[PDB]
């Protein structure tokens, strides 16, 4: 019995006790663009509530339209990185609205959020350094402290005394610079990071403060510009980090903004930006095209909260442990992994698409149902919503 | 000084320090689509030379064609990883095509190579097992590993007597499963990894043997399929990672290709795949469109080896070191880092794009220029770069 064919073995025996407990994921082709409504190939047409499509321009018209002009102009792929011959004029253009936006000076473009985070702290921070993060910080984040030389602190989730209790410790072992970092809405829950604590926190011991926006950027605060927007620091902010795949569009690429000198090193030194493809000039396009949508008017955002409120107080009336609130994300614990399959599958047969959350995606035995609002669903489907959570909630022993 | 203006004075000195060594990279602004000549914001047309746009894919008008009709059927973006609701038909289908081509059982699509590498080792391995490197191996390979709980190993260059030294010591060492990973080709000296050997070798040992082929899929071998195709070992790969971003549309996007079970653990279990964007829809169906053009017709990539050949066979003439390869990527050494920002920078003013390699892209002390060939190149442009690189070369010392 060979080496190789055991490894394969090995595989085969570990794809079988995911299956076992309930932990495989079963992935849904859906045949139709993104939108408030959506189609698999088998032909049933479902509300969709599980989408990063928070502000619905993954497929709003004139975003699609920039990027069809976008290919005229600027071509398909680019097939460089940015300092070869990857960096066209957009590029330029898009760190320059980004930081207009976000209110930073400067922005460095990534393939990703995930590619953001990745070469973010390897690039800024060394042995002598420390990271502090928030316990449920995205795994992305955490990809991106293992792979620097800095000291690792966690404070208990949103726990802005445990915060303290970190950083008073990092500046006893010693700690150079110290960089708090944090989801800005956190993937899994939706809770919002203090930053208003935080940023206070933060300027008692001189650390850095910086925050992940994917959950944010284009719809948190009074005009969408971020968590740090709704909690007052605008402008305030060491590092943000932030995809264009969620609220922004929802096809490709992220971003860290910083001062200037951050910047410069992240292009200069950050592997990711260094030695991965420049993002495509379509989504660079019509990226820019989406910030000329937000920064004309607050509508969508507006939307989003709506939909968000009707939908979170409507769950509540049924008896679901959902408060009253404006975050998007709404999280429907269901803690089995195999109750989470069914409640997805029974809400897909009543009309509706969600998807099961469970190990490693969420703790073994924390299984659950993420809800995610857009400015797109209409109130006769936030309304038919509501009927298919309140009876597959009392068929599965939910409320 | 407080803790957090003290870090930006550090970014800054090593900004300055970065200048002092002449290793500080300035991007070049590119107004128009990829292409084989291509004009700066300046208005100045030049000839590229230095893009992974290898057959010309980048900007061809069927693929550009693909994008915009994959915007009309599916949208813009799909804001979701793959097993939420970010997996259409198209994903499948690419997954299919790219299965076939390249002669394994299944793909699995990323939003990068970078994310491909990123996602593997931490997944199909554990602290028993062993990763064995070519010391070459791409930036993105190491930090895969990096995140990975394997045990390391790293061989001289193409050394299959160091291969062997290892496997060695992995063995003696205790290894459980082992894995030998390698460029196909080097990205920055153009060699080609001596697969047919290293298949061999790994019979021997009964290790597993996988290939990152960002600059062999769809010109290496006969057929385009790549450095194992070329080698004799077609179908005898155990993994095989890559990137769309090159000679296969040069917009986004990656993928790992292997056997079905291979493949399904990293859906279920890979990090980048569970936690990062699905491919944008206009890129999955445009890398679609590349594979029906490439199993057409072995054109291009007949194409590409000939314009390589006769430049090749050009700087050959004109006492520069051919230094190892049929490779499209020609690396013409020269060693110090500032002449080969003069060299690049000289090259400008004669009408070529093409842009200086230097630490930590290359060791210090073996900074060079990145000579790339495309399809696309035409006669006329060819020999008038021939020509810019002899006035340029004997004008800086090294003709
Ligand atoms: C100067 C930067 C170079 O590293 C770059 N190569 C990128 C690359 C990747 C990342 O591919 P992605 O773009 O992340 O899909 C993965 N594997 C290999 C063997 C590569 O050569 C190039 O040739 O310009
Ligand atoms: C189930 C997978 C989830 O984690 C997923 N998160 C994507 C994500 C990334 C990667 O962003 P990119 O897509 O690579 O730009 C980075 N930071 C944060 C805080 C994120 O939530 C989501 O919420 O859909």
């Amino acid at each position: 019995m060979s080496n190789a064919e055991a490894f394969y073995a090995s595989i085969r025996t570990e794809l079988e006790s995911i299956r076992a407990a309930g932990l495989f994921k079963n992935e849904r082709v859906i045949a139709t663009p993104q939108g408030a409504r959506v189609r698999t190939t088998d032909g049933r047409e479902v509300i969709n509530l599980c989408a990063n499509n928070y502000l619905g321009l993954s497929s709003h018209p004139q975003v699609i339209e920039a990027a069809h002009e976008a290919l005229r102009t600027h071509g398909f792929g680019l097939s460089s990185v940015r300092f070869i011959c990857g960096t066209q004029d957009l590029h330029k253009t898009l760190e320059a609205r980004l930081s207009a936006f976000l209110g930073t000076e400067d922005t460095i473009l990534y393939g990703s959020a995930f590619d953001a985070n990745g070469g973010l702290f390897e690039t800024l921070l060394g042995a002598e350094d420390a990271v502090i993060s928030d316990a449920l910080n995205h795994a992305s984040i955490i990809d991106g402290v293992r792979l620097s030389k800095a000291r690792r602190y966690r404070y208990q989730h949103n726990d802005m005394d445990d915060l303290r209790v970190q950083l008073e410790q990092a500046r006893a072992d010693g700690a150079r610079y110290t960089l708090v970092f944090s989801d800005g809405v956190f993937s899994m829950d939706g809770t919002v990071a203090r930053l208003d604590e935080m940023r206070a926190i933060c300027d008692e011991y001189g650390a850095l403060l910086g925050i992940d926006e994917c959950h944010a950027t284009g719809f948190m605060g009074q005009r969408g510009r971020g968590t740090h927007e709704a909690r007052g620091v605008f402008g305030k902010i060491d590092i943000i980090t932030g995809t264009l795949g969620a609220a922004l569009g929802g096809a490709s690429g992220g971003f860290t903004s910083a001062r200037k000198e951050v910047v410069a090193l992240l292009r200069q030194r950050s592997r990711p930006y260094l030695f991965s493809n420049t993002v495509a000039p379509a989504i660079v396009g019509a990226s820019i095209a989406v910030l000329d949508i937000l920064e004309a008017s607050t509508e969508l955002r507006d939307r989003l909260e709506g939909n968000t409120r009707f939908f979170r107080a409507g769950l509540d009336r049924l008896g679901f442990d959902v408060k009253a609130g404006d975050h998007p994300i709404i999280p429907i614990m269901v803690y089995d992994a195999d109750k989470a399959q069914q409640l997805a599958q029974r809400l897909l047969e009543l009309g509706v698409y969600v998807v099961g959350f469970f190990y490693p995606v969420v703790p073994k035995g924390q299984a659950r149902i993420r809800v995610q609002m857009s400015a797109l669903h209409d109130e006769a489907a936030l309304q038919a919503a509501l009927d298919a959570f309140g009876q597959a909630g009392r068929e599965l022993g939910l409320i």
